[PDB]
């Protein structure tokens, strides 16, 4: 790792951020951005839970409880 032949001949690729598409962070710095960026997004920081009524309904684990009561008869319309 201190050799005379450096790896990655690419100018360091930019990885897209799952938290926000406006974030393009270099591969080596991406893991760090992955850590900090979720802390700025509690919705994803608390992870997503799968609705037992519908697999498309992935909600923050803090809101899953509220979503269950709001998805009793299903058809929970959120931003749709
Ligand atoms: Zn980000
Ligand atoms: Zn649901």
């Amino acid at each position: 790792m201190e050799d005379t032949y450096i790896d990655s001949l690419d100018p360091e690729k930019l990885l897209q951020c799952p938290y926000d598409k406006n974030h393009q962070i270099r591969a080596s710095r991406f893991p760090y951005h992955l850590i900090k960026c979720r802390k700025n997004h509690p919705d994803v920081a608390n992870k997503l839970a799968t609705c037992p009524f519908n697999a498309r309904h992935q909600v923050p684990r803090a809101e899953i409880s509220h979503h269950i009561s709001s998805c009793d008869d299903k058809s929970s319309i959120e931003q749709d």
